[PDB]
């Protein structure tokens, strides 16, 4: 699944078009902070203001992996 397309219609909603943060902190370099597993966990189990399972399955996995690349 197109990680970027998903992000563009699930994450950026709060994280801003650019992942720079907006209504949520910057996840642009989540991959530098946390591995795909951890990012995936957060996507699945949300965190603080973030509700969980925003994306799911290959949607979530692709995003997590792609963000693992983003630093
Ligand atoms: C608004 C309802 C959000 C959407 C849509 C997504 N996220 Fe989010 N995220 C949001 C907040 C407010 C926070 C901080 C939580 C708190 O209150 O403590 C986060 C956090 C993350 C993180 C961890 C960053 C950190 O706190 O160190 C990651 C890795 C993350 N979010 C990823 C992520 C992705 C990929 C999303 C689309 C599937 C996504 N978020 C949506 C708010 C919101």
């Amino acid at each position: 699944v197109d990680a970027e397309a998903v992000v563009q219609q699930k994450c950026i909603s709060c994280h801003g078009g650019d992942l720079t943060g907006a209504s949520a902190p910057a996840i642009d370099k989540a991959g530098a902070n946390y591995s795909e597993e951890e990012i995936l966990d957060i996507i699945l189990n949300g965190q603080g203001g973030m509700p969980g399972g925003i994306a799911k399955g290959a949607e979530a996995e692709a995003v997590a992996a792609w963000l693992a690349e983003k630093k």
